[PDB]
């Protein structure tokens, strides 16, 4: 076909869980949406911010038999507020069937305070590397290993905690392409 689409939230889910890189817990408590943006104020979580870092999980629509995302682009805009600027992955993805489940992270520059800074990642192995690799090695993940994740998307995570405490954090325009036929 070559027919280029684009998953994005449901105008109806306003809200967008957090959660640790564990997925241990989860928390809502802090978190409203003030179109577009959608906001993670952590004095609205002070009970749970030992937890930290923060991501937020995408939506099931993101999951599952995503096989056809490997074109490319992962879209979101970031903003941010926290007492100063400054290692943890910008974007974390797990899948596979069980003899190829694997977790697969992005690193990319911190975004900048104050400032909504937007994203766009390629979804192809040659940029991403291995859950539990420090971001220095040169290792990055096989198309092989890459593809078996997008076979069955597990979840996709993208960072919300960032800088040193952190006030407020904003996240808003996400997409992600695919394709038909």
């Amino acid at each position: 076909g070559l027919i280029r689409t684009w998953v994005t939230l449901k105008a109806e889910q306003t809200i967008l869980p957090l959660v640790d890189e564990a997925l241990q817990h989860t928390t809502t408590k802090g978190i409203v949406f003030q179109h577009p943006e959608i906001v993670a104020h952590m004095d609205l979580m002070r009970e749970d911010l030992h937890l930290e870092p923060f991501y937020w999980k995408l939506p099931e629509q993101f999951e599952g038999k995503k096989l056809m995302a490997y074109g490319g682009k992962l879209k979101y805009a970031i903003y941010f507020e926290a007492r100063e600027e400054t290692y943890n992955p910008q974007v974390i993805i797990r899948g596979g069937t069980p003899t190829h489940a694997r977790i697969i992270v992005r690193h990319m520059a911190a975004p900048l305070i104050g400032q909504l800074t937007r994203h766009e990642i390629e979804m192809t192995e040659k940029e991403w590397k291995y859950y539990g690799d420090d971001p220095r090695v040169h290792r990055t993940v096989t198309r092989e290993d890459f593809l078996d994740i997008l076979y069955d998307i597990h979840y996709i995570l993208i960072k919300a905690t960032y800088g040193n405490f952190m006030r407020q954090s904003r996240i808003s325009e996400i997409s992600m392409e695919v394709a038909e036929q």
